[PDB]
């Protein structure tokens, strides 16, 4: 199978890799495994000038003064269970907040902070019928309200909640609270049921409290019957949230109607849908196993029709140690990463559940060594009805020696497999910066982007709305408003030189330069950087950015093009002249 | 040759790529044009919080209140010609900035706001005896003093400056004030000279005016004469500024004893020294051809023995459109991109001599089309007399079709050019983010890092030095120091746990927490992330590592490890409680 793009020659899939810690989220082609594009989130970059432009800090909100980000899982949204590629949905764990990047124009456009929650880690999205719901889990167990009267975790108020966003609003629809705490989540291929992992079940805060108990759990969601209670107006609010709450926590061992609790050893991490719709796999971590439940029981269980809910158990089948995470190739297999043997682990699910009843069989097919100490995997289309079984990504967090020495800080190492034979060859190794954790892969015919930017489109619609106010047609016009100490420059850009070539302010005037590249050749970008100021940012072809900033500075400043965009492109530069104080 | 690097196999060269205006400096592997590493510099990085903790905000000195960079030129330090893999250098154009990168840990160490100028430009490194100065182009012309009393680039006092820094101590060591601007630059084999081409001798603002005359110049500096003047006490000062500076602007047509102007057409570029120390070489841009000056000749019009400038110029070959960098096998071929044409086209540099001089020969040998409009290319080893004639790279700033469509914004294509033999051939297209300028290639025999932190390194030394006053021993201490308002938390991180599992403060306080990682294994990296707190860093083995931040919001407030250390990373976690106001 394939591997080498050669020059001239096109990758077969996009993938999107988390940037981790970094915060951003990187679009890479398979299987050359080269990174096409960043896309900024939640880092601040220099490059597009996102974290400094206005329609960039107006997306994050008050965020806009974190500098940093933390993320985990990016998903592609779905329609009947299958990739729309409108959507990628990522998470930030540093600070609480869930983004969406538009796939067609590659770049955040929405962003939320989780109300009342604390660390947005595990996510996954709504299958069917479609992306309606964005998934998150909070993580860490807090109190409510958390104004620092109340530090106990035990406290019959202290807790977190699995939370639903809507996909299109971008605006909080539910959240639930549950006992104990959230890890990874996924989604049936229904969308009735959600389930979530959980390890700390003791609601401990030390090392070995947090594995005190044999088996912890997945929850499982209810979302139909949550859906019909928010709507009947039976529920709460907390604090400054209009966020609808529901209670999932059991009330003196009997259940809330809106989950399920299936005891899992042993603090579980992974929670992943098989391809079939037939199961949420949960990876047992400290216990060498899966646990298999099966979806095809769920209304049973919340019919209260199912003695214990160990019953949705069909199969726990012994892997290896240190399982963290399953993917499906669509053939009936499952691939678990096993962190401490440092493997990838082939099986058959249907041979599992089978074993499970005491049926004599080797369900386990193949383990394939990684290097090393794999957290996620990823085979290709394995969150959709359509799994290929062709490509596999298992990310280990460990690199040694796979690579040349670099310092201390070692990257990560994503190994593609090839999985589309009986055998998994290890075919690449992908060195890569601030560990992705996980990372999703798509069809290049599942993706279209656009060429150029559309005039109205929503990315920078309120930056048009504000041109219009001023009587300004961003189109074309060069033109100076003045407003007390406010300067708004607004300008066309064409290569090699910008509209506004000069403009005169006071020493503390506030400078908002408001650029539109009406250049119509592709891949025609510019740049604007103010010198000594701190000022970056990128201007695509049929784009408008705008970029706020303060004139503290008396004397000429100059403003050149950063993006090499022409013959003359030293020289498409102009000057910013500011009067003293 | 080569060209794949399969598992388990290692790169030959390294490869620094400058992060262009994204900030970072990134490090690669040769020839599989892989990432391996990224080194924040003038960019915020929330992975490691470069920017955030007080050790990279005490190197970044004032400009830490910088989000922004835009970086071109990396270059590794020689001794006699020969690279000696202690440091890397790097300006910075977008806030007048150089940095030093160490090579043994891949970070940042050093970094100077060069004072009294405007965008940081051409940078290159005295090749012999050793690299002593860092020499740095200052490419706008600014009024002195620049205070808005004057904004006419015509006045007596408005220029821009030649820059010399020691590259040890990274002081500034001496400015030099020239005529017209300042575009790129590069350095001899002997120490005595150096030289930058200039495409603004017109001092205009407009596109037009800036392509006045039919030639500028290059402008070669006597660093010899300018260490003799600085020593002799003759120079003047610039406003607060210590920095001795020295006259090159040519007075009533006569020269100064500093500098010398050399006629080139036209808006020269690229200013590079071939690997056999013979000549400075100019790309032309607008004018199809190079520029050779003969550095045989400097000696003899410093001294006034040469009739006119022009008689340094031994060689102008004619090349095709669009001239802008030139490279060097070490085989008396160069290597030009032609930005306007398309490619790289391979010369025989004694061979163009000798048809300046009139001789009829083809001194062409090969036009490579690459995949577009080319910047810089670098080949192997080329700014030192070891050049290789193994690898090239051509830095092209379209990438149009020849990669997938990713959105409005293209990478940039680096592609991988074979010239070890007799013919150029593109291996490898390697897309990258935000336009990579220039590269440096090193022998994997020519750099070596260190596998884990030494306790007494510099680059925290003031960390450890605090901690003393304190009375902390930071192999040892889990230890919480109030002092006022200031909480100042030492700790040991050891995987899983962090050495302070729980602290309590008061609404309001600063909190500057202190993590020294004491684990023993390489790779073993930790990280720390306060929830919703905008507080994100790396602490790698035997590393101490130290942020701060204001506890403004009562309650419970969670930290945890970001870097996958260990198989109960998850659990790697910790309580700030904060006393309400
Ligand atoms: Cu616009 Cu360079
Ligand atoms: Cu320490 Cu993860
Ligand atoms: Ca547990
Ligand atoms: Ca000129
Ligand atoms: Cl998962
Ligand atoms: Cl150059
Ligand atoms: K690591
Ligand atoms: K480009």
């Amino acid at each position: 199978q394939k591997i080498h793009v050669g020059p001239g020659e096109l990758d077969d899939y996009y993938g999107f890799w988390s940037g981790g810690h970094q915060g951003e989220v990187r679009v890479l082609g398979v299987p050359s495994m080269r990174e096409l594009m960043r896309i900024p989130v939640f880092n601040v970059d220099s490059a597009t000038g996102w974290g400094l432009t206005n329609e960039s800090r107006h997306i994050m909100g008050d965020s806009a003064k974190f500098l940093n980000g933390d993320c985990h899982h990016p998903h592609i949204s779905m329609t009947d269970g299958k990739y729309d590629g409108k959507y990628l949905f990522i998470n930030d764990k540093a600070n609480s907040r869930v983004a969406r990047i538009r796939l067609d124009i590659m770049k955040c456009d929405k962003m939320i902070t989780v109300p009342n929650v604390q660390a947005i880690h595990g996510l996954r999205l709504q299958k069917v019928p479609h992306t309606k719901y964005v998934f998150a889990n909070a993580e860490f167990i807090i109190p409510h309200p958390n104004d620092g009267k109340v530090f106990d975790l035990q406290d019959e108020n202290s807790y977190t909640m699995y939370n639903a966003i809507d996909a299109e609003t971008m605006e909080m629809a539910f959240q639930v609270i549950v006992d104990g705490n959230l890890d990874n989540t996924d989604a049936d291929y229904t969308g009735r049921f959600a389930a979530a992992t959980c390890y700390n079940s003791e609601k401990a805060f030390d090392l070995g409290g947090m594995m005190r108990n044999e088996r912890d759990w997945v929850v499982v969601f209810d979302i139909h019957a949550v859906e019909a209670a928010v709507k009947a107006g039976d529920f709460i609010t907390l604090g400054d949230s209009k966020t609808p709450v529901l209670d999932g926590r059991k009330k003196d061992g009997k259940d809330s109607k809106f989950t399920r609790y299936v005891p899992v050893p042993k603090n579980p991490h992974g929670c992943n849908t098989s391809s079939d719709g037939k199961y949420f796999i949960a990876a047992g971590k400290l216990s060498p196993t899966c646990s298999m439940i099966a979806i095809d029981k769920l209304p049973d269980l919340f019919a209260g029709k199912l003695a214990d809910p160990r019953d949705v158990i069909v199969g726990e089948p012994e892997l290896g140690l240190g399982p963290l995470h399953t993917t499906f190739d669509g053939r009936g297999n499952a691939y678990t990463t096993l962190f401490i043997d440092s493997q990838v682990v082939k099986w058959n699910m249907e041979e599992a559940v089978r074993a499970y009843k005491g049926e004599k069989v080797n369900y386990i097919k193949q383990k394939l060594d990684v290097h090393y100490q794999p957290g996620h995997l990823h085979a290709s289309l394995c969150e959709t009805n359509e799994a290929d079984g062709k490509w596999l990504v298992a990310l280990s967090k460990f690199s040694k020696d796979r690579f040349l020495p670099v310092g201390p800080l070692h990257p990560e190492n994503d190994q593609l497999i090839d999985i589309s034979g009986d055998e998994m060859k290890l075919v690449h190794d992908g060195p890569t910066f601030a560990e992705p954790h996980d990372c999703i892969m798509a069809r290049r015919d599942q993706i279209k982007t656009k060429k150029i930017w559309d005039r109205n489109d929503p990315f920078f619609a309120p930056t048009v709305e504000m041109a219009k106010k001023d009587g300004i047609n961003l189109d074309t016009d060069n033109k100076v408003i003045r407003d007390g100490n406010k300067v708004r420059v607004y300008m066309t850009s064409m290569a090699p030189a910008f509209g506004v070539q000069e403009f005169t302010v006071k020493q503390g005037d506030e400078v908002t330069v408001t650029i539109t590249n009406i250049d119509q050749i592709e891949d025609v970008s510019h740049g604007f950087v103010v010198v000594n100021h701190g000022v970056s940012m990128e201007i695509s072809p049929q784009q408008t950015s705008s970029i706020t900033f303060v004139a503290d500075k008396p004397g000429l400043h100059w403003y050149y093009c950063s993006w090499f965009c022409h013959a003359l492109h030293m020289e498409m530069v102009g000057r910013m002249m500011v009067e003293p104080a």
